């Protein structure tokens, strides 16, 4: 079969692809670095946080239904722990968590058939109390499947996107103080138990997109054109969220993210399990600024699920318009 | 086009309207006067609350797709802060956030077309950590936008309701003193700063329907008779819930509340996603005491998300019958 | 009507039936004794329980649409509590618990037409606070009621099951002291006031399958082999639940667990909601170790939440490979 090399790029892009397969299968080849560095969540926020390829989440790979996914994954010699990974996309072995323990100096290449289409969350998960662990200090991203002959709708009809942005959203157990701030360490397994008192609480310090608070907004605030499909695929590897673009709907979403479903219409909000990604459409219609957030508020605002996109175009009376402005 | 002016009734209730649109689009005038006052959840529990036309939930707006909305919205001199309203059903700004900020003594106008069937969320959003906040201090209702030619089910057929309750769930987060009791405040900005402590918690201290605990349960106890369709009309503006109606079921349930999508049938309990409304119809089959809950115990018993529903009507053996009485 | 009378057994298994009814509806005959005793939920975490037969959760009940179900309901002298059943399957009089209230020495006899096909919740009711608590001390159980011409795959294709396993999660709330340590108690009355106030946190101390921490899993471990059809009916009579194969695969999930509604394909993870049951077919492709989680992961690990299946066959290195093994 052809083998067709990727260079993966940051989340919340997406490396070069094609919705409709230009070809029949083929071996797809990606490399992944494993990081484990301390980040910044918030001001005075951070995390021991060990990572795929640097980033938080790990970065978004693109294949077709039927083709092969070929890893190489490496566990250079500084970092501390042994690590793996678990596709959710893959069959046996764990996911693939079997094939691919690694220690620190060394690497791994692990090949799966993408039988199904869909998002999937891939995640670290190297046994026991470690898995939990190491999915909430930020080792998790997706893989997205698409079918062979690109997405359809509900109807059969195919649709097609411009833009695709993976929104990889995470929560985290950061330790505190009695006085409310938080604890900083030396290494993962420094802030180990501490973190784990918090993680039996079942309550994120942080529920952070792309790594940290704010990280999609202001500066990192998506963009797009009235206009343009864009598709928004959203992970959550260990907790539920609910999607919400504020002053938009989901025009197509597949909430449990397999793309062979029918997908529903027209929502508000839609769902992500944890241990899942989920995929929603949208069609923009008005210029501005637009929220794309947890729509638990709180989670939203206090825990950081906020990114922002910022929209360019011409404005439509037809479907909203300030009749009486604010006047007294 | 013509317009059509509502008077809005309080929750659980829905101001007149026909399922079937007697017309062409119409734009839809509807009023609302923002009220902070101080209310009383439970026994010795009080929120200091903030509300759409003084109830928890706003009440619900009815009208069909493809009309227009125009609402007025009025923020009176005695109240303390800015607010503003994001509907959900709309496309812009926002939801409409963007264009309705008011300050105490001024009033706005905004128009919108209800492009979209289904049940919405609405609730007022103003900025920033404002968001939750005024959310969870009640400020947020529903509007239906129900499709031109009524309901229809998973076939394409027609459906009808003979009544519609409005079920409006609200997490709140009342500060406690050390021994576990509330504590109450002279407004809202006072009682600020402790609600966040508990809104990071992410535990509300209630989790009631309209407004209250028992609100709708002995003297405000919903009712029908045996063979009525009713349509529960359920949001939950900033937190999951999964209701369950005890000794029924949901005939027709659309969980993320679009009419347009197929619903699902005979399920024991559905889901309403935080910052969304969903709808479940059901025929009454047997009289008798039922309880319409968020099917997690404790937040139906303990937190106050339990309605009871009276229905008059003859009791069926044939579905039901206890065959030997309690005996020993 | 002919009667069947049934031998109940206990979870994860289920008692001798078959898909597709053999005969037209029956009255099936169930027998079940309650029985309140100390339970260890883990190494050092012990459950003052009360249970249907013995068994956290009470066992499977397996029913045709269109049969009745006839339960005889037995609450030794020996008991402290009165205890009742609610059936989510059934029509009128609170699911039956309006017509099951039992004190310690008596029993009742309790009749109803299983007129709705899926896998539904049944759970002790016996009303106000009483309803949680007798809940999470493991007071809840599954019916499953299977269309009478056997389960039907999104296109109305016959679908056909090896095995099914019953996995029973419950969410229990143990008190601790302030080290962090479980409390003992001689009786589920004298440890309710601490149960409470853990309930009011909404976080469980312990989330388990089949009544304990590892239960299903070691000398417990699921069993099947190389193209298994594996039914996964998931019961969760209190929390919602996100179930996941890990290194499999949903092929056919109702989570929403009614029979009639299409199920969906190709799923990763899916969502058990709070008060229902949901049902998963796979079919095995690779042999080796799964493990069965709820995948919030600190549920999963932290809380309880994981069987392990152990699958025996033939591996298929077209479906995964280990290319390059651990080197360095
Ligand atoms: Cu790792
Ligand atoms: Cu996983
Ligand atoms: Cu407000
Ligand atoms: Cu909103
Ligand atoms: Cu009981
Ligand atoms: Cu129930
Ligand atoms: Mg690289
Ligand atoms: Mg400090
Ligand atoms: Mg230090
Ligand atoms: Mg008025
Ligand atoms: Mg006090
Ligand atoms: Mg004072
Ligand atoms: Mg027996
Ligand atoms: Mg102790
Ligand atoms: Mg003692």
């Amino acid at each position: 079969l052809p083998r067709v090399k990727h260079t993966l790029v940051p989340p919340p892009f997406a490396h070069a692809h094609e919705q409709v397969a230009a070809s029949g299968p083929v071996i797809n080849e990606f490399e992944m670095r494993i990081i484990e560095k301390e980040v910044q969540l918030d001001e005075d926020a951070y995390l021991q946080a060990m990572t795929f390829d640097g980033s938080i989440p790990g970065p978004l790979m693109i294949v077709h239904e039927g083709d092969y996914v070929e890893l190489t994954l490496i566990n250079p010699p500084e970092n501390t722990m042994p690590h793996n990974i678990d596709f959710h996309a893959a069959t046996g072995a764990l996911g693939g968590g079997g094939l691919t323990l690694i220690n620190p100096g060394e690497k791994v290449v692990l090949r799966f058939k993408a039988t199904r289409a869909g998002a999937f969350v891939y995640h670290c998960a190297p046994g026991g109390p470690m898995i939990p662990w190491h999915v909430v200090s930020g080792m998790a991203g997706c893989i997205m499947v698409l079918p062979r002959d690109g997405l359809k709708d509900h109807e059969g009809k195919p649709v097609r996107y411009d833009t695709v942005y993976y929104i990889g959203e995470s929560d985290h157990y950061i330790p505190k103080d009695e006085d409310g701030t938080y604890m900083r360490f030396s290494d993962p397994s420094e802030g180990y138990e501490d973190m784990v008192a918090v993680m039996d609480t079942l309550i994120p310090s942080h529920i952070v997109f792309n790594g940290a608070v704010g990280a999609l907004t202001g500066e990192g605030a998506l963009k797009a054109k009235v206009g343009d499909n864009v598709l928004f695929v959203h992970s959550q590897p260990n907790r539920d969220s609910r999607p919400h673009l504020i002053g938009g709907h989901g025009d197509l979403v597949w909430e449990t993210g397999k793309f062979h479903n029918a997908p529903e219409r027209d929502l508000e909000t839609w769902f992500i399990r944890g241990g899942s990604a989920g995929a929603a459409l949208y069609k923009f219609l008005q210029p501005g600024v637009y929220a794309y957030v947890n729509h638990n508020l709180i989670e939203a605002v206090h825990k950081g699920a906020t990114a922002h996109v910022l929209v360019e175009g011409e404005w439509d009376n037809d479907l909203m318009e300030q009749v009486v402005a604010p006047v007294g």
